[PDB]
C-alpha cells in the first residue's frame, strides 16, 4: 500500500505470535520493540536518540509479519516508548520513500 | 525520486541560506536540527525522544528546501544526534511510504 504521512505511519505487526502496533520509521537503523519476553539467546546493546540512550536486548533472526509481508532480522527489545520498525526490516518488505 | 532504505535516507537541505545534510525520518513528528544560527524569533520548547526529553528552540514558518522541494514550516534546533526532517515537512514535499 501507499502510506501518507499526515498521521503517524502506524501498522499492525505480528511477532512471537503476538499482534502489536508499530511505527514504520525510516530514521531508525534497527527495529525496536516494547518490552516482551521473547525466547532464545540475546546480546545486550545500547541505542541512542533524542534524549540519550536506552538499554535493550538484541535478538537475531526474529520473524516479523508487517501488513502481510514477512521479514526476518534483528529485533531490539527494551523500554522504548514506541514500537519502531527500522530500515533493517523495511528493506525486506520493499519499502521506499517517494516524493 | 524513489528512495530505498539500504542506506540512511540522507539528503541535502538548504536552510537560512546554508546547505546541510539531514535524515528523512517518518518516525519523527517534527523536524529537529543540530545547533545552528537561524534568522528569526524563537520560543523555548521541549521534545521527547527515545531517551527522554530535550530543550529546543522553536522557529516557526522557516523556509527550507529539501532536494529542491520547498517547504515552509516549524524547525526545532537543539541537541539532536543528527539532523532529522520530520512529518511536518515531509508532508509538504509530498512524501509517502510505499511497500
Ligand atoms: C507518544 C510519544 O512518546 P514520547 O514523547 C517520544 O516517543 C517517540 C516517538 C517516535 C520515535 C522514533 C524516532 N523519532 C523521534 O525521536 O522524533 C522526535 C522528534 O519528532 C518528535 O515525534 C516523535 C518524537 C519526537 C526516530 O524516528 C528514530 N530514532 C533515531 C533518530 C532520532 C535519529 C538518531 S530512535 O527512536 O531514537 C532509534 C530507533 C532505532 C535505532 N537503532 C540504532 S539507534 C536507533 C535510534 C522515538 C520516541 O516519549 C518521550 C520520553
Amino acid at each position: 500500500p501507499q502510506i501518507t504521512l499526515w498521521k503517524r505511519p502506524l501498522v499492525t505487526i505480528k511477532i512471537g505470535g503476538q499482534l502489536k502496533e508499530a511505527l514504520l520509521d525510516t530514521g531508525a537503523d534497527d527495529t525496536v520493540l516494547e518490552e516482551m519476553n521473547l525466547p532464545g539467546r540475546w546480546k545486550p546493546k545500547m541505542i541512542g536518540g533524542i534524549g540519550g540512550f536506552i538499554k535493550v536486548r538484541q535478538y537475531d533472526q526474529i520473524l516479523i509479519e508487517i501488513c502481510g509481508h514477512k521479514a526476518i532480522g534483528t529485533v531490539l527489545v527494551g523500554p522504548t516508548p514506541v514500537n519502531v520498525i527500522g530500515r533493517n526490516l523495511l528493506t525486506q518488505i520493499g519499502c521506499t520513500l517517494n516524493f
